[PDB]
């Protein structure tokens, strides 16, 4: 039973109905930063005693920490931001949050109700900007909304396929005097109604069917597994089938298990690809076909029968159609076929022995590698050692480019929301800002940003913070004084021409710029710099063992290529497995 | 004669032909950053030895320097982002630079056309996003048509009432051979039919019959005028009206004249809002009627005949109705009332220097003032010694809040387009940005950039650009560890209830965080922190006398409220004179 | 109601439109595609391995001959009133159903439909997705176009006819055999069958004749053609109403027949609007 500071016939603020709706939530945390049309709300949250406030140094910041709240929890992230400058700061993480399906709720203070359309002191038509960005938008146009609103916006924003939803609170609202509702009925009649039922046993028993009558299986695993870590465990030990991820859904099986195939796609393993390719059946559970996997469509599992699920009707068939689909929860597809698979399994005699000794031969023969020269640090092996160190336990956020990759192909993850990482959007300045928010969500967890020098400067001011929130957050800075990922593509396709991808200062070339300890040392962060491999494994250690924030500089070769490669729309015959900048 | 740098019949990529296109527009700078679906156009950038690219750290640190471009110069200000991330990365200054109609062209790389709507990879609807907050936006479908977008985007851009224009460019009409035609024909039929004919001799002479039979003009004007400051000078000697300017028009009409009542509005001089109520005849040139600067409509210049010229049709008669209006240019306006008043000097026996004492009376009861407590640095004291040591020669980019009306109070600006700040969106972080376009606009000029520490820091990446780039900017930085503005409204209506406005560290209250100076140290920029005021005068001039990029730290108290002010929807009599924090 | 729909079945699904593909019912198998070409390729399939698949549902197409011998399309006949559902029948018979039909929407749509048996596509023309009335005129004059040599017949109802009556005139400066088989009921029929199953038949503006003249026939139909020199007549007895037809298709030209019709009569069978098939209505009508 739900306890409120203010009495049932008691009129109160808007703002005050607002932070109570986010109280009988279950919200413990927002990322707000206060401005004129949002100051209500502001005065409001420091009357709840349940509901604290990390305040950022920009709505950037703040939308994507909320991100990474929500991606290491499976809670949605909430952030709440002022008008005009404000509400248009949010953009990036909203749009972020949409393409990799995240829960989160964006609250935005706005201009009195008669002042809008009249280009007024700091407003934007933010619902009209927004639109297409989130998953389901509102302006909030009476008082007595609120409660109704908000319930709607956490309902959309969590159920079905999670995403983004905006709320745009009039500031005369946030001030009117009322009585809340609270038993009120969302207005969604629509939505409720498509939404999938529980996966009949007619299509899973269709599945079983093909798996006992396959000899080349391969799971797809993505994002919309994140919540069946058990079921996906016990669904594999059932069956043997090798498990191959993509980027979002990295951990969801054991990276370091016999059967796990890692990350397939652009920049995944050789056998992972190659196990797809030759395939006679493929299991695609809560991904999304993206191009970064596929390839060139036609040539993408051309051997074999796909089996879809997703939770959302409109990914089955958009890209590749399915010979056998299911519309629902994987989590509950699982349930259900283990129990058949279990009972079962005395008359299925399944064993894909042979055809996991063949992907073992391609894991043996094309295995991720990578080069040591001289006493250089490579970022593969600097990624390798703090693996070892957390002993694979550590939360990982990172931003986007080489790194990223690095990260993603030398760290076995061990569980799901472990991995942190711009995916759909692929934005810079967000590892910093998630491991914040992941940090929060996880006060007892080693939380370490993997960054780019690239990436790190572009959201360098929430140093600030880490400190004043005193988040032990890590940051692992791998800097190779480029923009990584696009100087590779220089060398490919463009004759190493280039083209404003150095991030140095050219009148000191040989010179490390900027000098990213002394970001650290103005935010009251202790920082180091390691340069010669030897001295590696000890500043990863000491990164790890003094309490609270810290910041490691890793200086590495920016001559590396992020191996193995299919170019964008090829096959796998078109995979690249040697060369570099050299 | 314009020379290219390909025959007339040799193919060429669509980037070569968007460069070129920039090029025969006389574009010589622009603010790029790159990513993959512009990676054609950075490669096309550098093949230009006419175009010379400004690489920031951050996007909305490229769209804002192209503000400052464009501002300080007159010029349309050009910034080039990648797809996804990066366009949304603008946002920002796209609503910016339309609320304070400013000329910007902004160039987004897409993905391929046919991957246009698939979710592809860093795919965002930038068309879509935008359009609500920009003067116009294309989505090039054909390499052919990219001649006639950029010549119809720089047209509409610079044109009328100036504003942003978004070009949408896919990755496969950049890669696409084209042999451009030049020749071709703008398709806007509409727009150019509704273009502002010269200002008719009927209107002119209307409004020097209304100054004639006047007894208490006061001259409105604002950032409309920023092209006639020549016009408008030779407008007062002939009439002898006293001046009020907006946020917007500050250097129109020279601050430190005798007729000049500075700026008018909710933070103006009480002088000026005194002129506006009593007077029987207001010239409200080049504005808006904005919020800010009337507050109660019906109580705002309640008992004069109201003169309106605008560019813009649709803001004549929108907030309040004029009786004599002119759509049209300011300039021409101006030209050919200066003509009749001067071949009528002599018949028009133009005397208001009874009223003009009048003013000069509530000058000398209600001037600009400020206390000094001991020996900690007043705010309004720094910014008037930089005014006597530049001799208000100088570009002056501020942030957004208190530090925002002090540099607009306590600064005479000469000229106009030396007064750079976002007025109409008041984005925070614009400050150190806009700074380096300026700086890039005007090599040879004094830019400083006067910031708070809360708005410096949200775009604090910027100081790597300043250091490559090598550019002479100066940074007053007014620190006073607060979100003053704010700050001051919690003080005056929330009954001083701190929400979240302090910006350093609790731990630590009395010491400054965070340590702006190592911000600049690890960016090679020579930097200082000034304490006591005694101090204050050798410190801005070592500033100003050492070459090359600095920072000045100034601790600032907190407990200053800006004075005046008029309550938010209020009139003049609600003006509020004395109080502050403490 | 989409759960009970065809719950025993493993469902096959052939679209060319992708977004059609799992939108009410997830089916089990599915082709995106061109259906003519789908069907191509498995005939050539089932034609190789005939001999191999021993195909014969024998059993369940017995089964369904029972429900068809029980449970036919059927009529009552009143007096020397016409059936609607006989004289559309009565049509078919006269035109060896190689007639193009275009109708209106209501009551004698669904006759239409269902009393007449068409032999190749594009002999039915109607409107399903909107159900647009006044669309059997106009249609049946864009059909006569296309098909100079054809019996194009307008299946009408005196409401739906009314809607765009202006177009006899195209018919006849045109000239253009358009035939007009008015089924005149003298109300709107469906919404009228829909008032007394859900609403105690209770009549809210569906009569569409003169409330001071009742049993004058409202508005005069053959005037209307005779405004625009089209040859009209109106049949009230069965016994004449197979003639009549018959000189409505031997007479060269337009032609407007209007059929006087019982307004008791309802469209039979029906199941109600989110039900299923248990809920089937079989018996009854306005009587
Ligand atoms: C520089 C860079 C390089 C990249 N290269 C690669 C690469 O090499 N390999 C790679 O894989 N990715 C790569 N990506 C990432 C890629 O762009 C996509 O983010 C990713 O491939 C798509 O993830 P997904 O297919 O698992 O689906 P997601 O984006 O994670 O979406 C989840 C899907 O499952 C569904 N779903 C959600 N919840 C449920 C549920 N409970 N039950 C059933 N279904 C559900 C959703 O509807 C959705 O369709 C790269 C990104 C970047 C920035
Ligand atoms: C914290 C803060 C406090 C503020 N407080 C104040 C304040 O106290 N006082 C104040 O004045 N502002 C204040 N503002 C700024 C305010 O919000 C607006 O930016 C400003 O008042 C509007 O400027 P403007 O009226 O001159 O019109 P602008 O926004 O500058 O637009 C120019 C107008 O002139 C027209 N025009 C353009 N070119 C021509 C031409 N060639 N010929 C004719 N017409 C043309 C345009 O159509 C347009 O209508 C504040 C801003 C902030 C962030
Ligand atoms: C220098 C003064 C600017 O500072 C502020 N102005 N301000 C307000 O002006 N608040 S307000 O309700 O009356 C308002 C009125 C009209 C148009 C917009 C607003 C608004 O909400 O802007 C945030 C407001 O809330 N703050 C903090
Ligand atoms: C880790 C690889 C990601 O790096 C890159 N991918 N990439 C591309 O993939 N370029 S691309 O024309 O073929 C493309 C194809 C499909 C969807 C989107 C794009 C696109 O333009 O994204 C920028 C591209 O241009 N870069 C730099
Ligand atoms: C905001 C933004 N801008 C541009 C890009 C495009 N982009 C850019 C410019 C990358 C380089 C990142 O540099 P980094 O130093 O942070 O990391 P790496 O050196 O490991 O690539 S990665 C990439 O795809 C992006 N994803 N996001
Ligand atoms: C991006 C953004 N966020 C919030 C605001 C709202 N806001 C805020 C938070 C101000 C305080 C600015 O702090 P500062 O330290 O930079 O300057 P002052 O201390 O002189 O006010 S000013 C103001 O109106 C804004 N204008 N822009
Ligand atoms: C233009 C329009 N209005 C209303 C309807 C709704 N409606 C109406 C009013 C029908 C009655 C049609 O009357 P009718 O005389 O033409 O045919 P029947 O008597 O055989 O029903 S059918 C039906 O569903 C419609 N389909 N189209
Ligand atoms: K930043
Ligand atoms: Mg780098
Ligand atoms: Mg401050
Ligand atoms: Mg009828």
């Amino acid at each position: 039973t739900f306890i409120s500071r203010f009495a049932p016939d008691q009129p109160r603020k808007g703002a005050d109905i607002l932070v109570e709706a986010l109280e009988r939530q279950g919200v413990e945390t927002v990322f707000a930063y206060p401005g004129g049309a949002s100051m209500e709300i502001h005065q409001a949250l420091t009357r709840s005693s349940s509901i604290r406030n990390v305040l950022p140094r920009h709505e950037q910041g703040g939308v994507f920490a909320a991100e990474g709240y929500a991606r290491s929890s499976g809670k949605p992230g909430i952030c709440i931001a002022t008008s005009g400058p404000g509400a248009t700061n949010l953009v990036s993480g909203l749009a972020d949050a949409l393409l990799d399906s995240v829960p989160l709720v964006a609250i935005t203070g706005q201009v009195p109700r008669r002042m809008i359309g009249t280009d007024a002191f700091q407003e934007t038509p933010i619902v009209e900007v927004t639109r297409s960005i989130t998953k389901h938008n509102y302006l909030v146009m009476d008082v007595e909304d609120i409660p109704r609103i908000i319930e709607e916006a956490f309902f959309l924003a969590t159920s079905g396929r999670p995403g983004p939803v905006l709320v745009d609170v009039p500031k005369d609202i946030q001030q009117q005097l009322a009585i809340p509702n609270w038993e009120q009925a969302m207005r969604l009649p629509g939505y409720m109604s498509r939404m999938p039922k529980p996966p009949e046993d007619s299509h899973l028993e269709q599945i079983v069917r093909l798996i006992s009558e396959s000899k080349k299986p391969v799971l797809y695993v993505g994002g919309g597994c994140l919540n069946s870590s058990d079921e996906l465990g016990r669904f594999v030990e059932l069956t043997g089938i090798p498990v191959a991820s993509t980027l979002m859904g990295l951990g969801s099986y054991p990276c370091d298990d016999e059967l796990s195939l890692h990350m397939l796609g652009m920049h995944g393993t050789v056998y992972a690809n190659y196990a797809v390719e030759h395939s006679d059946l493929l299991l695609a559970f809560g991904v999304r076909f993206d191009d970064r996997v596929t390839g060139k469509l036609e040539a993408f599992a051309s051997r074999a029968k796909i089996v879809h699920i997703d939770i959302d009707s409109a990914e089955i068939g958009k890209n590749k159609t399915p010979h056998v689909s299911v519309c629902g929860d994987v989590k509950l597809a699982l349930q259900g076929m283990n129990k058949v698979l279990e009972n079962r399994a005395e008359e299925l005699k399944l064993d894909f022995g042979v055809w996991r000794n063949e992907l073992n031969v391609q894991k043996q023969k094309f295995p991720l590698s990578f080069k040591t020269f001289g006493e250089a640090i490579p970022p593969q092996y600097a990624i390798k050692v703090l693996d070892e160190l957390t002993d694979g336990k550590a939360i990982i956020s990172t931003g986007v480019g080489q790194h990223q990759m690095w990260a993603a192909q030398f760290y076995n993850y061990k569980k799901p929301r472990q991995w942190l990482s711009s995916g759909g959007l692929g934005a810079m300045g967000f590892g910093l800002p998630a491991a914040i928010g992941a940090s929060v969500a996880n006060p007892d967890a080693i939380v370490v940003d993997i960054d780019g020098d690239g990436s790190f400067i572009m959201n360098v001011q929430e140093l600030a913070t880490i400190r004043v929130e005193n988040l032990p957050v890590k940051v692992l800075l791998l800097n190779n004084q480029h923009l990584g990922m696009v100087m590779q593509w220089e060398d490919r396709f463009y004759k190493a021409n280039r083209a404003h991808t150095f991030l140095g200062d050219p009148a000191q070339e040989d010179e490390i710029f900027p000098n990213m300890l002394l970001f650290a040392a103005a935010c009251g962060i202790p920082a180091a710099r390691v340069t010669k491999k030897a001295d590696l494994r000890e500043a990863i250690q000491t990164m790890l063992d003094t309490p609270g924030p810290y910041l490691l500089d890793v200086i590495c070769p920016h001559q590396e290529h992020v191996l193995p490669m299919i170019p964008s729309g090829g096959t796998f015959n078109d995979v690249i497995t040697e060369g570099d900048g050299r």
